[PDB]
């Protein structure tokens, strides 16, 4: 049918029957990920050979291995060993996280971390987070997993408002042992609860909220063929969805009167990072790799009508695998509909006396992931003039700590004795470019000020420069909000009825990138952050901004090694990744649940058209 | 009633016949503003006196006068004539922008320009653009405008798509004579139209779309009282209008629990700045003060039902005053809705078991204004979680010029041989400050990175550095993107539960300020383009970021000499003026009509409540 059509839940159990056919699927095997693998760069090959990518973890202690398999000829084309304790482990485990609450409750300096706390053991929650590469030399290798508790007085109650400070306990998951327990201190633990449902803490619900009714008596003005090929306002696209980086955007294309013409080739959300900046040894280690470590499209909810996705809905089902190879599906974990977006373009002219008014529309993609503490949503949205935007918003509960007496410089208080610690939310769009074909380059925009005198006098001229990044070297760039700094993204062997090339301009929030030291850590591991825009070759094995294995891998492979190749990028088959967070100095009325904050970055036509595409809009 | 109602048709009756029994509106006179004044500080003050402020013109050559009225005592409270070659000349008249087009059809000198370019005199439009303070000694005390021509092939043809280049022409529209013509060569007309009606260039419009019906079956969620004030979800303001400002907001306020909380006295655009980019001699004068010398409340649009604003609206039709003194309606020049805003808050607790969801909405108040070729849309917006936005939305036929053969770096092609001069649109809010009262302070909130070694270990910590600006002299402050430089605006006499300032987050879009050379006549004149946020004790005097007499006025009159006063701002009355701007660089998809582009800032709560005050908000 369509090679990028969402992966079946006969795929899935025939790579399951492939696997176990061959031996690679025993008793012992665990799916840590599996997903389909793009076509290959010539789709002149015709005929469908759909291949999967799997990693296999194994239970007894064996080394993983990483397998690729072709459902359509029934075959494992390939099958590595890993040595995990190089190129880092595989992402956690569903069934991982429970054994970290189990293991503690039996350990001794837990219980009597917990008895001079006078805390109840059937009472604390503990947070399974995942563990860096830090100090300790003997996690090398070994597959390991980090604590943090919480109190929950009874199973309703929110334990994320009574935080258990002043402990910490690693766990190795795979020999199921603790490997320490650090105790610096007792901490009172905040007593006050945080039920948003508690009608005590809601007081009367409003009743002053009058409905607003949005529908579309002739249903929408997209269609969907294929399961999942979306045709929308001169709009061509494919919705993917990956377990690791959740929706993926396939061939996005704009039908250009008798043409259709290519945009992007693929766009997903490749990396996430969320760095901690308490300098305390009970939360300095941690970081969420949201989507490296967690896998976002495996903790996908199921969005409901009315109160998720408002107006005329229509969904996608995704079908991810669980942890043995059966097809697990993800019910209306996609939504889609269009919106009304205001005016569009509007003038009413004196001279000619004709008042012309358009109103503006965007589709909506999205899918909501739940990783502990936090809920973010992905959204995606196509504009009738050829804006293209992306949009993550973040909610959930803040992850809290004790509020120190003596104040802290890394630490909100959101309530009495309790505090919530500084961090950052940092996205990485991986965007495949192929602006009217794969022939692309990418220019830097800075805005020019001009000195009054010779070509000037008044003083008022002011211009833009445009300098072409050449060899992937020097494609590594800053924002600069104060010239106003953009990049183009253009096919130089395309040109426009005015003869110059066609392009898309890429619009940042220029908000603040990584701050934490250089020489940290997770400055290695997620060396992306450190910078707002890069640009490389394509290759097919260049696939994340961090690398194949992120969880506990020590710095290095992702970005800064496939940018030291020094390839040239000068019309050629290039790949965009943009870098783009908040940082988060909590505040009271994030408590205790957090109203949605949001980031993003937009992309618009340079060029691209001979004059407006919207032309054609009527006015309803 | 309530002293900040709109202004009446019998109000400005009763102006009119103040004035006439006072002797100062003669058959000569002619109203160049007309606006209410605002109550007076010190609200104690029992009993209406509605004061009103005119601007009154002179045809026969006298002297201007500003005058203060009481309607409500029905006398004249003072009169003072004007020096305009000192203070700056009044706003233009719209009865003075059609003379500039007869004068110089009888003008040998423009008859003769048009002719070497084989150009019918009825079917050249002049373009009657303000005049700033330039070389020319002649104009000082003199009001002059100065044209543009565009040729019209027919009563319906765009103008704009026929720019006249290498000629313009300053014309005395009191004594009504044509100063200068120059012409500085010919420049080939552009022949393609620009049509946007034209069935030939729009092709056959789409029929793909189908209809987004949005509703409220049980009515708004918002009531209005007294004509004009508004309370939504806690929200609580009045709605005003200025012929010069456009839609001004008064007293919003917060109902938190059994409290009326102040948050802003009073919040309106001051002043817009269009500059041009063009270093030519035709339009290196051009700089357009939409708000100070055009005055946007004047040129506003009526709204239509279906077209400019869909679902349940509310209109408000302000009243203005024509030049004579008379009671004119802006039909339908106010849009009042609420809109869904997506998810406000949700998370999905394991421990708990708990699925909590809740959508937002936003409340909106908007106008557009037309101003020659261009087009503006001015939005508010009041969302459920305390936060307060404001949106501009640019639109219209850009400005067109020739494009010369051998290129320019300061000019846009669009079609074959049709340019389009680089500008920027620079707007100035004013925000008279009540957070929780009168009692307020501004700190910059900078980021800060720490090096890692004593208390940070790891190099992951991060913090945030909090400077108060206490003097006028030191309230001129720049933008940072990227240390994430943001102003918090508190009352320190105000506490919340964990003992802290209540205060509110401003964030700025941080796009480029005023780029004209320092020493330039527009630097000057619009000294407040040239810097993100300015800071000033409260003056009943002190209105706009540029004085009172903004046309022809040589610069230094606003914000520049009110800052020299250095009074003291730490924990006073304070007012906040905000720059920002777009930097257009017109790209080809602009033209023939530009698709709406925007900028803006918002205000968020930093401690302002106690917890989440959206906790409240039902589920439907």
């Amino acid at each position: 049918a369509s090679p990028f059509r969402l992966a079946s839940a006969g795929e899935i159990s025939e790579v399951q029957g492939i696997l176990r056919t061959a031996g690679l699927l025993g008793p012992e095997k665990r799916i840590a990920y599996l997903g389909v693998l793009d076509p290959a760069r010539g789709a002149g090959s015709e005929a469908e050979d759909r291949r999967f990518r799997v990693f296999i973890h194994d239970v007894s202690g064996a080394r993983p291995q990483e397998v690729t398999v072709s459902v359509t000829n029934g075959t494992v084309i390939s099958a590595v060993e890993l040595d995990t304790a190089a190129t880092g482990e595989l992402p956690v485990l569903e069934e991982e996280f429970e054994v970290v609450e189990q293991l503690l409750a039996t350990d001794e300096r837990w219980l009597k971390a917990l008895a001079a706390r006078n805390l109840d053991v059937s009472k604390v929650r503990v947070a399974p987070l995942s563990a860096g590469v830090f100090e300790y030399a003997e996690e090398r290798g070994r597959r390991i997993l980090r604590g943090l508790a919480f109190v929950q007085d009874f199973p309703e109650d929110s334990a994320w408002a009574h935080p258990v400070d002043g402990l910490v306990a690693y766990v190795d998951v795979v020999s199921k042992e603790v490997t320490r327990v650090i105790d610096t201190g007792v901490f009172p633990v905040p007593a006050e609860h945080g039920n948003y449902t508690d009608p005590e803490l809601t007081g009367p619900l409003r009743t002053t909220q009058k409905p607003i009714s949005i529908t579309q008596p002739e249903g929408p003005s997209f269609t969907v063929t294929g399961g999942n090929h979306i045709e929308w306002e001169k709009w061509s696209l494919d919705v993917g969805f990956d377990v690791r980086e959740g929706v993926v955007l396939h061939n996005i294309a704009f039908r250009d009167g008798d043409r259709l013409r290519p945009i992007i080739n693929r766009a997903s959300i490749a990396e996430m990072v969320v760095p901690y900046g308490d300098p305390s040894p009970i939360r300095s280690w941690q970081n969420y790799f949201d989507t490296g470590e967690y896998l976002v499209g495996q903790y996908a909810n199921s969005l409901e009508l009315g109160c998720d996705c408002l107006g005329d809905i229509t969904y996608l089902s995704p079908v991810i695998s669980d942890a043995f190879g059966n097809p697990r599906e993800i019910r209306n974990g996609i939504c889609m509909h269009e919106e009304d977006w205001g005016i569009l373009a509007k003038h009413s002219d004196l001279w000619s006396g004709i008042n012309y008014t358009r109103r503006n529309r965007r589709m909506v993609i999205s899918f909501f992931t739940t990783i502990g503490n936090y809920d973010y949503g992905f959204y995606w949205y196509l504009y009738l003039d050829g804006t293209i935007e992306f949009e993550a918003k973040a909610t959930g509960v803040v992850f809290t700590s004790a509020f120190p007496e003596g104040g802290s410089d890394n630490i909100s208080q959101l309530a009495p004795g309790l505090g919530a610690p500084f961090h950052q939310h940092i996205f990485s769009a991986r965007l495949d470019m192929a602006i009217d074909g794969f022939t692309n380059r990418v220019e830097e925009e800075d805005v020019v000020r001009q000195t009054m005198g010779p070509g000037n006098e008044r003083g008022n001229a002011f211009s833009r420069k445009r300098t072409v990044l050449t060899r992937e070297s020097e494609a590594v760039r800053e924002a600069d909000a104060r010239t106003g700094r953009t990049w183009i993204i253009s096919n130089p062997e395309s040109k426009n009825r005015l003869n110059e090339p066609v392009g898309y301009k890429l619009h940042a929030h220029n908000q603040p990138t990584l701050l934490a030291d250089p020489g940290s850590s997770i400055a290695r591991r997620a060396a992306f952050a450190t910078k707002d825009l890069w640009v490389t070759r394509y290759a097919d094995d260049e696939r994340y901004p961090t690398g194949d294995f992120v969880n506990q891998h020590s710095g290095g492979a992702g970005l800064p090694s496939y940018i030291a190749q020094d390839r040239d990028i000068d019309g050629q088959d290039i790949v965009v990744w943009h870098t783009f967070g908040l940082t988060h100095f909590p505040r009271v009325e994030d408590w205790p649940i957090m109203p949605v904050d949001t980031v993003g970055f937009k992309l618009r036509p340079e060029g691209f058209f001979d004059r407006s595409p919207v032309l054609d809009v009527p006015a309803n």
